[PDB]
């Protein structure tokens, strides 16, 4: 049930019903971890509470926000009432970037809107551009697509009802339409020479370093002496690396946001239809131009993820869902 239940009901009784039918959840599953410190809520530490909310295993940024500003309320009623030992309220301290440390383990994909979020949180246009273009389907063997990308592709696409020409190291081309977003931010990319570290926070040393010249979206630092042909693989685990421990996410990996492009344009289909089954999967294989075998072997593939459950799961809020 709940720790310190006393003091719990105590709070539970000065709310409304709706708010008791929020708090009574957020208590119970506390339980077990205010029990494991031998504490209640209100004594617990900031990091403390993001472990909290964390257990709580929400798996929108969305959701983690509003669990938050709820706990801030018990908060401030535990401090009115000097039931704290500490003066001032812990989880208003919680930052933007620390709501990402709240999400939950099950979590594997993110939203558009989660997407465009850590956008603006990232200083870096190698950085924005691996997230976008990957969400966006450019990828391949090795991401042999992203790391062949050149600004010429790119100014070409903008001119070519945004329809990218990407380069496989394994097969040919493949015609990918993106977004004008995804083509701005690769642009920009493709001609940024200066890469900071730690998203821009890192802490005296060398707060920059140096790219290579060259007229490739993805590019190297100079320090690796590569010369000024295409980054290699793991570049783009570098990149994906630094975003993850920005945001201190463990579910990030270049087919995880590849996925979550698939998992955006499923939601879009399934508001429209009602469905997600096999001609959905199919649809997405087309949008996408997917590179398949075959396209029956990869709708039953596409089975793990882009189904109904996943999709109410993650899109809640923009389907008008509890």
């Amino acid at each position: 049930s709940m720790f310190n239940s006393e003091i719990k009901e105590k709070y539970l009784d000065t709310l409304s019903e709706g708010m008791v039918m929020q708090m009574r959840p957020i208590f119970a599953k506390a339980e077990i971890t205010e029990t494991l410190y031998n504490k209640d809520i209100y004594d617990f530490t900031s990091m403390q509470i993001l472990e909290l909310i964390r257990s709580f295993d929400q798996t929108t940024i969305g959701s983690v926000r509003r669990t938050l500003a709820l706990l801030s309320l018990y908060i401030d009623w535990a401090i009115s009432y000097k039931l704290s030992k500490g003066l001032t309220n812990l989880a208003r301290t919680i930052s933007e970037e620390e709501l990402y440390e709240c999400l939950g383990d099950k979590k594997l994909y993110i939203t558009y809107s989660e997407l465009e979020e850590m956008e603006n949180q990232l200083v870096n246009y190698q950085s924005k551009a691996v997230l976008r273009l990957l969400f966006e389907g450019v990828s391949g063997l090795a991401h042999s697509e992203l790391l062949s990308l050149t600004k010429k592709q790119v100014e070409d696409a903008m001119l070519n009802g945004n329809v990218l020409t990407l380069y496989d190291s394994k097969h040919g081309e493949r015609k990918l339409k993106v977004s004008s977003e995804c083509l701005v931010i690769a642009l920009n990319a493709a001609q940024e020479t200066k890469y900071k570290l730690k998203n821009g926070k890192a802490k005296g040393q060398t707060k920059e370093v140096f790219l290579v010249e060259n007229d490739y979206v993805v590019k190297t630092k100079r320090t690796s002496n590569k010369g000024d042909g295409q980054a290699s693989k793991f570049v783009i685990t570098n990149l994906i690396t630094d975003i993850s421990e920005f945001f201190k996410i463990n579910f990030l990996t270049p087919n995880t946001i590849v996925r979550s492009g698939h998992l955006y344009r499923a939601y879009q289909l399934y508001k429209e239809k009602g469905v997600i089954d096999n001609s959905v999967r199919y649809q997405i294989i087309d949008d996408f131009n997917l590179r398949v075998k075959s396209k029956y072997r990869a709708v039953y593939s596409m089975q793990d993820y882009i189904n109904e459950e996943e999709v109410n799961k993650y899109y809640a809020e923009e389907l008008g869902l509890k």
